[PDB]
This record gives structure tokens, sequence and C-alpha cells, in this order.
């Protein structure tokens, strides 16, 4: 018997069975497990947690527990010796534009967080973790090796909270502890419209019956919209400069402000919501706010998909892309469409593919000011930036005309976010993305890196020599083993970025396994999936495979010059050519004649 009959959550929902519309929950989905894919959720389990204490401590806890035989390295100390660097010439993506790196954030964003546990508000004890590193409940901070700069400038340790659990709060127990998945599994932009009743109907334009999203009434670029402001006092977004006083956008998804292409690109999509509500409203006068609503989150729904699917998912994947998501079949209700919890790891990818500035460039593609380029790291939390310094137009153009950071084995993570990330309530732009990453490989429970290989069908390197021949370097592997000593221990976040990547793609072929065996499930057991036949209808389709990046981009902004690809790297004004040259999203397909 599944001691399924976990857990005290969610509220469980009652489902219109031939409701056109997704829920916001995504209950309902799945027809006979109306719960799968749902917020709120445990993510999914592809092979049993590995805890310490086989139930719910990580390995790294208690001093003395080894792994295998080994101690596990701090988190701080792999990533100081492994995944930092010094030198930024030379790591810049070739053909892959800047938006690559942010379309994959947006992307993960649709599907996947897995929030902090809650406990340390009316508390001090969160506070107390900071203050004094003190290894508790909730509580586990990363620890600095000596040696460290930090350990000098920045106290003991970096302060971290483990990640929220079923049964959900409460620490314990039985079965392993799993954790929470607080948005819906399925591609089905998610993040502009939330996962959760509440903040779903709060981001609408309730007043007008045109089922616009909520805009901005403080601020406008160029007249085209931005996304509302956030009232949670204290924000980090004021907090980062108290003079300007701008605070955080309100979105679907609670991490949008927090770097500020991201927060760029869903003000992009909220405007493409409203171009295509209104756009129905015009050819569909009779239409009250819901059927608009619904009408224009089911198209950038789709949007989302096929950009993914088709521009995206393939210059990541690969060679690999055929054999893990072969041509759509239709809908397959036994697949199971959960994101699992290393899923949320290896789309970690995108970590070092992220560059060391941000540029704000003009009409001639130009630098804009001159601040032109900035660190990254100042404009973590920065949504004055964008009000107060030009809007989003010169963001979009640094996207489309900036480069990814190419990862690179001896070059893994900018110190932009290995040494100076923010977070919310810890004051300093002094934390490290990476030790993150791997602590957080720990909480929940990953199993390593050659059970993973062993998952994938691929060798599982034993010795110094193996872990050389499958990274095709000897350094890294000498470090790793330095650190970790036997491969079965490196964490899979690392482990996975450190294979050489696939021909044609930007992971090696353990996240290409990982990655595309979850976007293949994610497609195929998606109920709304734009492509199932009776989601949409033949014209419509042959229309939505009219959309683009440079289109959204066209009808969203004052560009009027883009690439016909925006993912592949490209130069002003060569690889560019005007709007009117891009094909447009042909709405005639969705008139309806009730008559
Ligand atoms: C400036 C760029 C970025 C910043 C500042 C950023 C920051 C962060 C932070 C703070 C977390 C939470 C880490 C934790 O506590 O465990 C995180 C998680 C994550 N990052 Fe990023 N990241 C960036 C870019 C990206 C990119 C480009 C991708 C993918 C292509 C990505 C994918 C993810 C995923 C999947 C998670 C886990 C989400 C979840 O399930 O909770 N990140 N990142
Ligand atoms: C805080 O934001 C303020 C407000 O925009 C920034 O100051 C602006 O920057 C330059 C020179 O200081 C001027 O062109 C603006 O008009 C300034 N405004 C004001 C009111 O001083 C300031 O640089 C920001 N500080 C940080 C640390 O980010
Ligand atoms: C809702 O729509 C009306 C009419 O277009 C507009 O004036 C109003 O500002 C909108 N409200 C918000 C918060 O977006
Ligand atoms: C649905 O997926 C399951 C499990 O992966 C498989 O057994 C089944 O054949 C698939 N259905 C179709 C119609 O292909
Ligand atoms: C750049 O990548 C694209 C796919 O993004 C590919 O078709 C093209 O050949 C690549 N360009 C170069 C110059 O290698
Ligand atoms: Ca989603």
């Amino acid at each position: 018997s599944w001691e399924v009959g976990c857990g005290a959550p969610v509220p469980l929902v009652k489902c219109d069975e031939n409701s056109p519309y997704r829920t916001i929950t995504g209950d309902c989905n799945n027809r006979r497990s109306p719960a799968l894919g749902a917020a709120n959720r445990a993510l999914a389990r592809w092979l049993p947690a590995e805890y310490e204490d086989g139930l719910a401590l990580p390995f790294g806890w208690t001093q003395r527990k080894t792994r295998n035989g080994f101690r596990v390295p701090l988190a701080r100390e792999v990533s100081n010796k492994i995944v930092g660097y010094l030198d930024e010439e030379g790591v810049l993506d070739q053909n892959r534009s800047l938006l690559f790196m942010q379309w994959g954030q947006i992307v993960d964003h649709d599907l996947d967080f897995a929030p902090e546990t809650e406990l340390g508000s009316n508390e001090h004890s969160k506070t107390q973790c900071e203050e004094y590193c003190i290894q508790g409940d909730n509580c586990f901070p990363i620890m600095f090796p000596k040696n460290d700069p930090k350990l000098k400038t920045q106290g003991k340790c970096m302060p971290f909270f483990r990640a929220g659990f079923v049964c959900p709060t409460p620490p314990y127990q039985s079965l392993a502890r799993e954790q929470i998945n607080a948005v819906t599994s399925f591609l089905d932009a998610s993040l502009v419209y939330g996962s959760e009743p509440s903040l779903a109907s709060r981001l609408r334009n309730l007043s007008s019956p045109l089922g616009l999203m909520a805009v901005n009434q403080e601020a406008w670029d160029h007249g085209l919209a931005y996304l509302p402001f956030n009232n949670k006092k204290p924000s980090p977004c004021e907090f980062i400069n108290t003079t300007a006083r701008v605070p955080c956008f309100l979105a679907g998804d609670s991490r949008a402000s927090e770097q500020i292409l991201l927060a760029t690109a869903h003000t992009l999509l909220l405007r493409e919501h409203n171009r295509l509500a209104r756009e129905l409203k015009k050819l569909n006068p009779h239409w009250n706010g819901e059927k608009l609503y619904q009408e224009a989150r089911k198209i950038l729904g789709a949007f989302i998909q096929i950009i993914t699917f088709r521009d995206y998912l393939p210059i990541v994947l690969g060679s690999e892309m055929q054999k893990w998501i072969p041509p759509y079949q239709g809908y397959n209700n036994s697949v199971d469409p959960r994101i699992s919890n290393v899923f949320t790891f290896a789309f970690r990818f995108g970590h070092m593919e992220v560059p060391s500035t941000v540029s704000r460039l003009d009409e001639n593609y130009q630098p804009w000011g001159p601040e032109a380029e900035l660190p990254l790291h100042t404009l973590f939390f920065n949504t004055w930036r964008i009000i107060k310094d030009g809007g989003i137009d010169p963001l979009v153009r640094g996207l489309l005309a900036k480069k990814s950071k190419l990862m690179n084995q001896k070059k893994m993570v900018t110190s932009e976010l290995r040494n100076k990330l923010f977070q919310p309530t810890h004051k300093i732009h002094g934390f490290d993305l990476a030790a993150i990453n791997l602590q957080r490989c720990r909480d929940h429970g990953m199993p390593g890196y050659n059970s993973w290989r062993g998952f994938c069908g691929l060798s599982q390197p034993k010795t110094l020599k193996g872990l050389q021949t499958v990274l095709k370097n000897k350094i890294l592997a000498k470090k790793l083993m330095d650190l970790y000593k036997t491969p079965d221990n490196i964490d899979i976040w690392i482990g996975g970025n450190a294979e050489p990547m696939v021909e044609r793609g930007r992971v090696g072929p353990l996240l290409a396994c990982l990655l595309g065996r979850q976007f293949q499930q994610i497609r195929d057991g998606d109920r709304f999936w734009w492509e199932n036949p009776g989601v949409f209808t033949e014209k419509q389709r042959d229309s939505l495979q009219k959309m683009s990046f440079s289109r959204l981009i066209c009808d969203n902004t004052h560009i009027t010059k883009v690439p016909l690809h925006a993912f592949q790297a490209n130069n002003y004004p060569h690889d560019f050519v005007d709007c009117s040259t891009v094909d447009k999203l042909d709405l005639s397909p969705w008139a309806s004649r009730e008559n």
C-alpha cells in the first residue's frame, strides 16, 4: 500500500471534466490522477532519496557520518577549488545570445520552485542561523573552509535554510523527506499567471471586463506597460537602493525581480498577454473578461511551449534531442508529468551560462549612457534601473546583442554569482550560488553522480583515471577526486555540469539524459499541450507555429531591428533585419461567430 495518503494539504479541489482551460493549480490535468503535476505537491522521485540517516538528514550533516566511507567535502570548498575563476576574458559563448541564458531561467521558473521552510518569521532563529552559524532543525549553514577569504570579511558561514517538505512544516517522519514543488509542473506560463488562486486573481485586471492583467499605475515605458509593484514590506528591491525606494514587481512567480533580465522577460510576457487579449476583444467583442483572459493565457502557454520546444531545447540538447524528445505523438495519460527532484538540479546548468556583466544598448545597438555595462551583482533585486534608467528596451537589445557565458571546465560560475550573490534578509552581496547548489543537492537527498550515470545508461567511473576519461580532463578529475574521494560521492549538480558538452548542445551526456527525459514527460503527460489534437484548431496551429521571440520583442517594445533566430549569437546590424520581415501571429483562426 503506498504510504500515500500524505499529506494534510493540498486543499484538494474538484474538476470540471469538460473545462477547456487549465486550472491555475494544475489540478485536473490528468483525469485519473487529478493531483498529478499540480503545485504544492512533492517533487517526484526518480530514484529513492539518499539521506545520512535514511529519512531526512543531509549528507554532510553529522561530521563523523561518512558517505561510502568518506567525508563529503564542504560545499564552499568545492566551489572555491573547482567552480571559481578570475579571468572573464574569453568566456563568452560565440554562438548563444544572452537571451539563451535568460529563457532557460524563465522555463525553469515555469516548472519548479522548492521554497525554503517558512519558520524564520515570527522568530529570530532565522537571524540566529546567520548570526551564530549554528546547525539545527532547518538551519543548515554553509561553513567556510579555512583559507576562505570570506572568513576574514564575512564571518564563519553563509546562512542556508532547508527546503520545504510535504506533510508539511513540522519535521517528521516515516518515509523519506520529500521536498515540495510550489509551482505547476506543466509548461503553462504559471510564472506569469501564478500557481495559486489567491495570487492568480490579484494579478488580473478585474475592474475592466477585458481580462487584462493588472498593470503598473505609477510607471510606464514609452507608454508600454510595466508589471505591478509588490506590497510586502520589507522589499529587497527597496533595500539595495533605499534612496530610489523602488519595490519589486508582482508576478505569477515570486522570483521575478531577483535579477533585472528576469524582470525584463517577465515584462515582455505580461505585455504579450494584453497585446493578445485586446487583439481578441477587437476580433471577438462579445467575449467577457474570462473568455479573453483564458484565451490569451492559453495562447501564451502555447507561446512558452513552442519557443521552448522548437527553439530552446534543440540547442541545449544538441545531438541528444531526437533521442529523448522525438516528434510528438499525442497526449499520453500514463506519462508522469511531475517535475522530478533531480531535474531541479540538472536545470541549474544555467548557472554556468550567466556572464559577469549586463548591458543597456541604444537603437544603433551602441552603449546606452556612460554606465551602459554594469556588473551583474549590482542588478540583483534591481527594479529601479528599469523604471528610472530607460525602461526595458535597452536591456532587451542587450539580451539580443550580447552573448551568454559558455560553460568551461576551468571557468564554471562567475564570481558575480559565486561570491557576490544577494539573498533577501541577509543584507550583503556576499553569497555563493554554487555552494548553495551543492548544499541544496544534499538538503534534497540527491543520489550521487554515479547513481545518476547508472540511471542514464552511462558508465560509472570508479577511479581517478576513469573519471579523467569521462570528463576528458585530467586536472578537473584530480580536483574532484581530492575533494570527494570517490566519484560515487560527487554531488549531482557539479558532476553533471563537469561533463563536456554534447555535439551541438550546451550540456553533457548525463544532463542531456536527465533534462531530455523530463522535457519528454512534461510534453507527453500534458492534456493541454498546444499540439494535442483538440486543444487548438488546425488553423490556429499553422498560426501558432508562426510565433517567435523576435516577434514577441517586435510587438511588445519599440525595437524594430531583430534577429530572425534570437538565441544564436547575433551581431548588429549584419544579423539583424527590420521587424516587418518577421512573421506575425495571425489571430484570424480565433474569430468566433456564434450566430
Ligand atoms: C542572473 C541569473 C541567475 C540568478 C541570480 C539565479 C539565482 C538562483 C537562486 C538564488 C536560486 C535558489 C538556489 C537555492 O537556494 O537552492 C536558483 C535556483 C535555480 N536556478 Fe537559478 N539563477 C540564475 C540563472 C539561472 C538560469 C539561467 C537557469 C536555467 C537555465 C537557472 C535555473 C535554476 C533552477 C532550476 C533553480 C532551482 C529552482 C527550484 O526548483 O527551486 N538559473 N537560482
Ligand atoms: C540609487 O538610485 C538613485 C536614484 O536613481 C541613483 O542616483 C542616480 O544616478 C545618477 C547620479 O547619482 C543621476 O543621473 C540620477 O539622477 C541619480 N538620482 C538621484 C536622486 O540621486 C543612485 O546612484 C542609486 N544608488 C545605488 C547605490 O545604486
Ligand atoms: C483595467 O482596465 C482599464 C481599462 O483599460 C484601465 O484604465 C485600468 O487602469 C486597468 N487597471 C489595471 C490595474 O490594470
Ligand atoms: C504511454 O506511456 C507509457 C509509459 O511510458 C507507455 O507504456 C504507453 O505505451 C504510452 N502510450 C502510448 C499510446 O504510446
Ligand atoms: C549557431 O547555432 C545555430 C543554432 O543556434 C546553428 O544552426 C549555426 O550553424 C551556428 N553558427 C555557427 C557560426 O556555428
Ligand atoms: Ca508551470
